[PDB]
């Protein structure tokens, strides 16, 4: 999967469907907070900015290395959204799921076992 407009259009079509979330009110996640995310993500493992994989293999592969390298730095808000929103992308994209919050979709991620608890 190179950019593959369908799987690329496709899920972004369903991730945007997640909601950003807050802690108390509600919110929709764009394009522009998904792509900052995604793209962050993939550089912190030594990766293109523009890593668009469609396989749980390279999601999940992210997600975990980039994880041990969030605790090796510390705690942010900035690190954790992205991990959060990395969680989010390969199941609203991959499994084209549609989670309601950003949250909800990285608790059931790793609820499952796709996301390593280091």
């Amino acid at each position: 999967g190179n950019l593959k407009s369908r799987d690329w259009k496709m899920a972004i079509k369903r991730c945007s469907n997640v909601a950003v979330g807050v802690g108390g009110k509600s919110k929709k996640f764009g394009e522009g907070n998904f792509r900052w995310a995604i793209r962050m993500a993939n550089v912190s493992t030594g990766r293109e900015p523009g890593d668009i994989p469609e396989t749980l293999d390279q999601l999940r592969l992210v997600i975990c290395d980039l994880q041990e390298r969030r605790e090796k730095f510390g705690s942010s808000k900035e690190i954790d959204m992205a991990i959060v929103t990395l969680k989010v992308f390969a199941v609203a994209g991959l499994l084209n799921m549609t989670v309601s919050t950003a949250a909800a979709a990285e608790n059931m991620y790793s609820q499952m076992g796709l996301d390593t608890r280091p």
